[PDB]
């Protein structure tokens, strides 16, 4: 529980230090979620998955992907942005669009399922600007306190003595751009992959190959994006 236990228990070691400026805020978010339940509203993903992106090592991140907020359908969000459990079908529409672009950009076959954990295990941070949502109500937790947490995460990533490429999908994600100003960091911005915006510039954006060209130009290893 975010309300009950400290960052050193909840997230990976580098992340616990990176998020120290927002320790109280994370506890505050736990209190917010408690209040939602007391009031008769639910949230997604499950409490134990809310901070899941911060359970993969901070020092190993080479690419950051940021979306808006979690999937609003119960059974979809898993605490890694855009990912679903390997048994979920059909795929949510944002994910189908991401995979469409993945095939077009990289030439790989469509993935077997919607599980993006391989990316997380290979140094891709799968973040959302806001880390919870009320079921069936996209953007319902906007402005409730998560933004300070994800702002802190990005600042910390940008301050590392390491290369970083950011991929910012959509308007809420794009508000992290000022913080990404650092010489060791470069940002790709595009419209969100949702059907609401994908045709404004998500399709054809080639984020995966662009990220790898940027990494190699900073002397970093490219991401192996291939999913099974
Ligand atoms: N539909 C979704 N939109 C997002 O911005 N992030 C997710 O994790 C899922
Ligand atoms: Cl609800």
């Amino acid at each position: 529980s975010m309300t009950a236990r400290p960052l050193s228990e909840l997230v990976e070691r580098g992340w616990a230090a990176a998020l120290e400026p927002v320790a109280d805020q994370v506890a505050h978010m736990g209190q917010f979620l408690r209040a939602e339940i007391a009031a008769g509203r639910r949230y997604l993903p499950a409490g134990s998955n809310v901070l899941r992106a911060f359970t993969f090592p901070f020092d190993n991140v080479r690419v950051l992907i940021v979306g808006q907020d979690p999937y609003p359908t119960p059974g979809h969000a898993v605490g890694l942005s855009f990912s679903v459990a390997p048994d979920v079908r059909p795929w949510p529409r944002s994910l189908a669009n991401i995979f469409d672009e993945y095939t077009a950009d990289l030439g790989y076959p469509l993935p077997s399922n919607g599980d993006l954990t391989p990316w997380a295990q290979r140094g891709v941070l799968l973040l959302n600007r806001v880390l919870t949502v009320r079921p069936s109500n996209p953007a319902s937790h906007r402005g409730k306190g998560w933004e300070a947490v994800t702002e802190c995460a990005i600042r910390a990533l940008a301050a590392r003595a390491a290369p970083l490429v950011a991929i910012l999908w959509g308007r809420d994600a794009s508000t992290l751009k000022p913080m990404l100003a650092a010489g060791n960091c470069v940002a790709i911005e595009s419209p969100h992959p949702s059907p609401l915006s994908a045709s404004r510039g998500f399709f054809g954006s080639r984020p995966f190959s662009r990220a790898n060209e940027l990494l190699v130009g900073m002397g970093a290893e490219p991401i192996d994006w291939r999913l099974p």
